[PDB]
């Protein structure tokens, strides 16, 4: 609620003349004052930060709410021939492919004060307890035949909504706020720790036995999450409170991606696929990327500027 | 919220008279100045912006939202006798038909700086985390008889809304923002990746056994994709700021789709559907279609003009 | 519903001059001042109070509606060879792993009057009869053959919503309001006091049968819930009234969580899952956090502010 | 609806001198007056009045809206060793346990008449009518073999929603309400009326055979009724309606739980549950607690004050 | 919808002064006039009336909806050993239990004109055509085997809401309204008339062979209808439309309780429950209650008085 | 939409002085005049009319939107010993009775034009197009045993609302509409004309074998419709036009309930049920109850009186 509270009147007068014009101004208690920048990275992962400060006349703080919408490329890169055998990567053979996707997205936003103790209040994705729905069935059943027959089950059926990415807010303190956003599993069911005795890994097995190319037989477009053929677009807001005497303050969101080597090699006979996690991946293939885009929030002027 | 903040009442009075007219004008926190333009192409993909131009008093860099309605047509092309035995095209035999269909639309938007360093923001297509539904069952029984039956079954149902075409968000910057929106699976659940080793590809096959023409046994109309029989009609938002002493900039929107060639043959006893990949299509029948719409936006005037 | 009420309108004059300002002032009955701060914790524990004090004309005690916004590290913690024999820890030996999780949030807030007799009025988050639906089915049978077969069976259905935390107010008085959170069951349907005789407890088991390292095989990301792999974000209210010569207040939230160890340890053949509960955890691993944000609210001023 | 109805505008005026201030004030047909108060007890259940004062001038008396919310702490109180055999109840021996819960939650509100005969006009908590979904099938069904089968089958449907607390407004006068809130069933489908033949009564047995302590087997926490391991907290709204001349009136809410010791035994073989209801408790545990918080109403200064 | 329509704008002026005072009153058309009164009954059924007097001036008569809120107590007593043998009634033996519940109610309102001739134009508790769901399916099938199996079903499935009292308008006049509620069935499907071979009747029967007191045995609390644990509590309607010189009117609210008697008594085996029904229970019970509270409705000073 | 127009402001002086007093009514385009008046019948079945009249300045016709609400008591009534053999009614034997019950309900309401062509524009009951959910299924099956099963079958699910009772407007003309609503089925799904070739008419046959009175064995209260246990009120509106210079109109409400006779005999082992139709009840049962009341419409004084 913003009430248009009072008006105040003033009069521009001619020289030696009666009123010219008249100016009313409507004094409301909630202002808007909008600003908004972006920047890029090397790796293009776009940031882009719209802060509206809040000038309250009934408060004692500065508040300013902060959209942060951020761009994060999956870096889907397809590698031919890489560890048919051992640590060897050929570009010549093709009996397997690797591609490299984004598992786990990280995100940081910090704040960090320089005149004022500026504070994060509140950070819009939070924890929330998922909940299922359970169903409890017991039946009975008696029979006539002509002998006797009793019949008694038990059934319990749980249902529940399961997305591909699932996003935890790991960190939120009054200077920094930390958001994951991890890799469930595959609409088919499938998860990055899966391993069938013959089959490998079979998140992006697009065919059991298929007479196509290795990253033919690797799913990709809208066979697979947006966030692995596109990339991650989360929609983030932090409420920031700092001290009426507040001048400059730094706002310093970091995005890191760390992805994956999904390897879809051909054997003798079947396809078979093997999760080659971060931390092994060659550094050549830039498996995590970790940059960041930095903006000054000036308070006085009101103002966001990628610095 | 737009209050209607103050007022400024002005006198028009007349020669050596008292006041003959009284000009009130609100003034408003948000200006909305509406520009809209339409380009087309050679192959008939239309492109139009709109452009609304936010004169924001509480603001320290000019914006603007810009809506892309696009019309990128899906060339659905048929061709009499297309390969039917190696790289032959004799337009005389009608053993075997082509149909050329747009599997990936890819839009791109380019903003060009001019004088000011113009940035995108937001892209309203964004990748968000699509969740399916999983029911998880239970269920335990016994048995009278008259020996003693026992059973145990394990059920798992994922349930999820699959679209025919997915738009996915590859890029996004301060600069350029790329959508590439592929071809799933069609309506019966065939994809562009199917074989059957009898009767290859089914995506548009009308008849399994049928004594028609080749063009004839290939879906089209309302039992294919909109997006197949028609065209692409993307609704795209981007969110421009740029400095406040801004004059000029440029808008490139690119249209792009890459179409492949569902061959249609009649074997000497079933027909058979073979799809040949972009790559793979002769280039004479124009499969790429990469094209441009250019627009000149002027912050000053606040006017989008197509040049 | 606020309405405008009255409006007192005064006039600015000019030295010997007529009137050159004119300002209105409309008298609302409630008066929102709205003030907020946070503050963090050695173990990264913010809690955000944000007080609305609610100036009424049309009442004899001041009051204050105070949003807490708290976040609560998980402290997913994971240690190495975690008591693989007796109470033995070696760091070098990977047949088992232990993991840190919190099991039970404890948030508490505390009202300490100073001056005036400061009062709890009510707590949003409040205990609520959650419903069940409950299907009962009789169906009688009859055959034919040709002897003749009868059929009677009785089932009933339970259906409901099972939240993986479950949040209840243990305690609600003028002085403090004391919420646990605690943990109910994994979207799998096992608890902490699950037991299976030759498996133990598959709360985060991975894998039945898993040839990978211990923590490999405890569930983690988004296969936990999100208090788990995340932290706890618990929104609370509380609505203060004091009398009306209030000074100055101090509101103390204090948050506990109490972390249980998770044991995956390896057999000769199979996994094995152990839950050792918050009181048995050696206190070198911090299983019981406990600590407290102190603010003082100035009534008169009405401001919240870290203390 | 509260139209704004009419106005008056008054002026101040300086010595001598023209209008310096100009005083309007809208006169409304409804006014809030709102006034609150809170009270603890000895045993921590808290008692909240919340007076929205009714100054209707299309009125011949004066009208109150009174919400009271209480929190009635559970008292889950776990007593070692608790009747083994008899009423023997050693602290030594943990072969069994008992567990003191609230079976059923007594609210009264008293409305005493001090100057004027004020009156209860209605209590928000009232009982409705619960209504089922009935779904009556009949089958028919023949057969054809090659003799002839002859089926018909009669099925009834009964869907309903069953609370785990069913308050029940029991009285309802001019000078006090009293509502019942009584424990119906468990979340399993036990209640405390449930007796097995060699089982006892399973309303909180977590394990059937489980070799842990009588109150390890003893459901808590997200297992139970929130009101059952936390409190109740019912929200309620009294309309009185006095002549219009009171000057003060009181309003007693009195708060009773009723608890039953639910005994976890184990016997040589297998756990055993007992329900000792409220009166068979010894007193020494306090299992009636009956305790009430005092209001005065002054309608006169419009205020609610705890005595 | 309810317009400002005009203004009246009136001048208090002092003493040979100018205006000191500026009184607006918008005249709206619609007005109404709140009065509201509540009385109690011998048996504690109380009923308030509360009464908007709609001043209406594009209206040629007076207008005024009356609001009934009552609480008819369930009268839900326990009687110890009710007729085990015959009519006689020990107090001593307790075979045998007896419940007085509340099977009917009945509210009547009269409308009773002393000046003018007041009328009863509309009651807002009124009959409705409630609705059923009929789902018919036609079922045919045949067989392969390798004879021919043919097979054909008709199913009839009828799904309806069934509430557990029954509220009917049986009366409705320009004087008189009068609505009845009557008992339907149980949850489980029991009706007073239901009656079994050797078990009686089961509305009740909390035990079908329980080693119980026949209290004991009996449903209470949340087990059975809220009206039948605590009591009726109508929301009820009338607009009264009386002619334009109408002083007072009176307004006679009637509650009628009918109760019946549920028996459980324990035979040599088996429990039984018999339903005694109204006119045979003895005139000590009190098994019908019959009370009125009487209400002068002053239309010229727009009050209501408990008379 | 019933925008304010314009204003129109005049001024009330005082002898030889300034304004005393200022008058301003707002214009607007739709007034609505309100009567109400309502009537009682010999048997009484209640009818109110309630008539706006639109003084519509932007017309060149007066308008009267009527809202009739009525109240037709069911004549539910009970006789004993009713056509045991033959004609015979005696009131002695009770072997049977009958019950008359409202088959079916008449509604008339006539514009009886006095001064000017009154017509009626429209009824607001008006016959809707029913429409069903037809789900037509088709399924093919094949086995494997190890000969090969064949499986075809054909389901269609017909589901649509049955409500008690259908209402039906059977004319509508510009001077009288006639709505009729007939009993369809009861929610067991018997109909007047159903016929059993042993246990006759069951649609108030409570009990198959039930020793009670015949009385006792006739469903009532909530087993059967509202319309029958207490009377129909149906809800609705006509629109009447008429010229400029009306002066006033009659407004004849007819209602009409034909009654049919429900018999319940008891044989010599089984109930039965007859239902004689409404011509063929004897006339001193009373079986057509034909009443109307008259209301004289005002449209120059704008007013509802019961003639």
């Amino acid at each position: 609620d913003n009430p248009v509270l009072g008006t105040e009147v003033t009069f521009e007068k001619d020289e030696n003349g009666r009123i010219v014009k008249i100016i009313s101004k409507n004094q409301y208690r909630i202002t808007i004052y909008n600003s908004v920048d972006a920047g890029d990275t090397p790796n293009d992962a776009s940031v882009s930060l719209d802060v509206d400060f809040i000038d309250d006349k009934n408060s004692g703080e500065m508040g300013a709410v902060a959209s942060i919408n951020t761009f994060i490329p999956s870096g889907l890169r397809y590698v031919e021939g890489y560890k048919y055998k051992g640590v060897t990567n050929p570009i010549y053979k093709n009996l397997s492919a690797g591609m490299l996707w984004p598992k786990k997205y990280r995100v940081e936003v910090v704040n960090i004060p320089i005149d004022q103790a500026t504070k994060i209040i509140t950070a819009t994705p939070n924890n929330n307890i998922k909940e299922k729905q359970v169903s409890d069935t017991i039946s009975y059943g008696f029979g006539g035949s002509v002998s006797i027959e009793a019949n008694l089950a038990y059934t319990k059926t749980t249902t529940y909504d399961q997305p591909d990415y699932e996003t935890s807010q790991i960190k939120k303190t009054t200077k920094e706020a930390v958001w994951d956003t991890s890799f469930v599993e595959t609409r088919d069911g499938y998860t990055p720790n899966s391993w069938n005795p013959v089959y490998g890994n079979q998140m992006f097995m697009r065919g059991r036995y298929s007479n196509v190319s290795p990253i033919d037989n690797i799913k990709k477009g809208g066979e697979v999450s947006s966030l692995i053929s596109g990339g991650f677009s989360p929609k983030m807001g932090v409420v920031l409170a700092s001290p009426n005497g507040t001048k400059k303050s730094q706002f310093v969101v970091r995005v890191s991606r760390m992805s994956d080597m999904y390897i879809m090699r051909w054997s003798g006979t079947e396809w078979g696929g093997e999760n080659e996690i971060n931390q092994n991946v060659p550094k050549e293939y830039n498996a995590l990327m970790y940059e960041d885009v930095k903006f000054e929030i000036d308070w006085e002027q009101r103002t966001v500027r990628t610095i």
